[PDB]
C-alpha cells in the first residue's frame, strides 16, 4: 500500500524537522582543519586565504607553483626547460577549434603521454553525439570558459591545499568557486606528478584527479558523464556578461580516522537492535528520500572509484550529479580499514535517469538545499569501502564481518554535543561486488544501534527483501535481541558456513526461536 515498511520519515528525524540536527560542527580554523578562503564570511563567494604556497610531499602540487618546471622540444629539436605553468597558459590561448586542437593543447604540456592518450569518449561526445551548433557552442562558449577559469588558479587558490593522508583526523574546507577552479584544472588534466600509471610512485595512493581516463573510455554511460560534466561548468562559470551564476557557499571534507581505543568489541554491545528507528523504503534514493540524514556513498578506498574511467554505479553516479565531491580526489590519500570520509556542502547540478550501463544525464537539477552557518549545503555523504568477494562465502568469516561492521563504525559515529541525525544507505557493497543484502543490512542495523542513529533503507525496487529485513526488525524488537546476541548469533552462522542469502536469515530463526 506504501512504498515503506518500519517506523516513517517523521520518526527517522526524532520528530523534528529535517535539517535541524546537523552532521558536522560549524567550520572554524585549525591544527586538524584547514580552511582556503577567509573567515568569516562577509563578501560572497568567499575571499580567498593568503599564506606561502608549499611544493612539498605534504600538499597539492599545483599546476601554476613556479617550482613546476618543465621540458620542450622546439621547433628546431632543441630542448628549452620552461616553466609549466607559463606553458599551460600559451597552450590554453592558442584558439581551439576542434577536438584534435584540444587534444594537442593538452598534450603539449603532457608530452609523456603522446602516444598513450587518446580523447575518445571527447571525439565521440563533440564529432558524433551533438549536432555542429551545440559543438560550435562548446568551442565558442563552453570551452573558453573552462579554460577561463582554470587559468585563474592563482588567484582562487592562494594558500597551499594540504593532502590527507592516512591515519590523520584532518578536515579542509574550500568554497565552491575554488572547487570549480580546481576541476576546471582537471578537465584540463593540468596537475603535475599525477599522471603515471607506473606501481610504485609518489601518488600511487591516491586517486586520478586529470580527467584524461574518463576521456579515454567508451560507452553510453561514459558519454552521460561527460554530459554531466559539462552541464556542472554551464552552471558554475562566469558567463562573458557577469558572474551572478557562480557558486556561493562551501564544501567540507573529514578524514575520520579511527584509533585502538575507539575499536567496539561487539560482543559486549548491550544495544537493543529493535530500539532502533528503521524505516525499510523499496521505492525512493537516498540523494532525494534521505534529505536530511548521513547518506552514504558505496565508497571504493581510492575516494570516486571509476568514475574518472568506466564506472556508473553508485558512488560514480554521485560524483558527477555532485560534482564538487570530485575534488576530494586531488587531496584524499586513500582509506584504510578503519577510516571514512565525509562530505558536507556538495550541490547537485544535474538529474539522472538509470544505473550502471542505463545511466543517463536527464536535466537541470536547482539545489534549493538550506546552507548551514558555514555556508555548507546541509548534504552530508559518508564515504565507506566495503570489501568486493569473489567468493560469496568469504564474507561470513568472523573477521570480514568484524572489518565491516567496524568500517561502517567509523563512517557514522557522530563525535557532537547534539544528537546525531538518521542514516540513509542500502545494498552497501552487495549485488555483483560479492556481498549478501542480508548480512550486510544486519551489520548496518548493529552499528546504527551501538551508536544511537535511525536508519533509513533503500531496496531499490526489491520489496521482498524490504518485507525479509522489517519482519527480521521486528522479531529483534519483541524479543529484545542485543547486538552481542545478533553478534553470538552471526558468528555460529561463521563456522557454520565453514564446514560446507535467504538462508542466512532462515537459521537466526532457528537460534532466535531457542528464546
Ligand atoms: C527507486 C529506484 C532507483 C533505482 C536504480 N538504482 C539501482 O538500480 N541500484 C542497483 C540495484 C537495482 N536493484 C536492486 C535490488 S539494487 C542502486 O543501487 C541505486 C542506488 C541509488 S542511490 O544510491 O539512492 N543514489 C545515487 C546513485 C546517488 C548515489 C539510486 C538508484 C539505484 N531502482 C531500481 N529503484
Ligand atoms: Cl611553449
Amino acid at each position: 500500500d506504501d512504498s515503506w515498511r518500519g517506523v516513517s520519515m517523521e520518526a527517522i528525524h526524532r520528530n523534528r524537522q529535517p535539517f535541524e540536527l546537523e552532521n558536522l560542527p560549524p567550520v572554524t580554523a585549525g591544527n586538524l582543519h584547514r580552511v582556503m578562503y577567509q573567515l568569516p564570511i562577509r563578501e560572497t563567494p568567499p575571499r580567498p586565504y593568503k599564506s606561502p604556497g608549499k611544493w612539498d610531499s605534504e600538499h597539492v602540487r599545483l599546476p601554476c607553483a613556479p617550482e613546476s618546471k618543465y621540458p620542450r622540444e622546439n621547433p628546431d629539436g632543441s630542448t628549452t626547460i620552461d616553466f609549466r605553468w607559463e606553458m599551460i597558459e600559451r597552450a590554453l590561448l592558442q584558439p581551439i577549434k576542434t577536438c584534435e586542437e584540444l587534444q594537442a593543447a593538452i598534450i603539449s604540456y603532457n608530452t609523456t603521454y603522446r602516444d598513450q592518450w587518446h580523447f575518445r569518449a571527447l571525439h565521440q561526445l563533440l564529432d558524433e553525439e551533438l549536432d555542429e551548433s551545440e559543438t560550435r557552442v562548446f568551442f565558442e562558449d563552453l570551452l573558453p570558459r573552462i579554460i577561463r577559469l582554470a587559468l585563474r588558479l592563482p588567484d582562487l587558490i592562494q594558500s597551499p591545499v594540504p593532502l590527507l593522508k592516512h591515519h590523520k583526523n584532518a578536515s579542509l574546507s574550500l568554497s565552491q568557486q575554488q572547487i570549480s577552479c580546481l576541476l576546471a584544472n582537471a578537465f584540463l588534466c593540468t596537475f603535475p606528478r599525477r599522471n603515471t600509471l607506473k606501481r610504485k610512485s609518489e601518488y600511487s595512493t591516491f586517486p586520478d584527479i586529470n580527467f584524461n581516463r574518463l576521456y579515454q573510455s567508451t560507452g553510453p554511460a561514459v558519454l552521460e558523464k561527460l554530459k554531466c560534466i559539462m552541464h556542472y561548468f554551464r552552471r558554475v562559470c562566469p558567463t562573458e556578461r557577469d558572474a551572478s551564476n557562480v557558486p556561493t557557499g562551501v564544501v567540507t571534507f573529514v578524514r575520520r580516522s579511527g584509533l585502538p581505543e575507539h575499536l567496539i568489541d561487539w560482543s559486549q554491545s548491550a544495544a537493543p537492535l529493535g530500539d532502533v528507528p528503521l524505516h525499510v523504503d523499496a521505492e525512493g534514493t537516498i540523494e532525494d528520500e534521505g534529505i536530511g540524514l548521513l547518506q552514504v556513498d558505496f565508497a571504493n578506498k581510492y575516494l570516486g572509484g571509476g568514475v574518472l574511467g568506466h564506472g556508473c554505479v553508485q558512488e560514480e553516479i554521485r560524483f558527477v550529479i555532485c560534482p564538487e565531491l570530485l575534488v576530494g580526489k586531488l587531496f584524499t590519500e586513500c582509506l584504510r580499514p578503519f577510516e571514512a570520509l565525509v562530505m558536507l556542502g556538495a550541490e547537485r547540478y544535474s538529474n539522472y535517469t538509470g544505473y550502471a550501463g542505463s545511466f543517463e544525464w536527464s536535466g537541470n537539477f536547482e539545489d534549493s538545499t538550506p546552507r548551514d552557518s558555514s555556508g555548507r549545503r546541509q548534504t552530508a555523504i559518508v564515504a565507506i569501502d566495503a570489501l568486493h568477494f569473489a567468493q560469496s562465502h568469504h564474507q561470513y568469516r568472523e573477521d570480514l564481518m568484524e572489518r565491516e561492521l567496524n568500517k561502517a563504525y567509523i563512517g557514522f559515529v557522530h563525535w557532537m554535543v547534539t544528537p546525531p541525525p538518521g542514516v540513509a544507505t542500502g545494498n552497501w557493497g552487495c549485488g555483483a561486488f560479492g556481498g549478501d543484502s542480508y548480512l550486510k543490512a544486519l551489520l548496518q542495523l548493529m552499528v546504527c544501534a551501538q551508536l544511537g542513529r535511525p536508519l533509513a533503507y533503500y531496496t531499490f525496487g526489491n520489496v521482498e527483501f524490504r518485507d525479509d529485513f522489517h519482519e527480521m526488525w521486528l522479531l529483534f524488537r519483541n524479543d529484545g535481541t542485543t547486538v552481542q546476541q545478533l553478534w553470538s548469533i552471526l558468528r555460529s552462522y561463521s563456522r557454520l558456513i565453514k564446514e560446507k542469502n535467504k538462508a542466512s536469515k532462515k537459521k537466526l530463526y532457528d537460534f532466535i526461536k531457542e528464546e
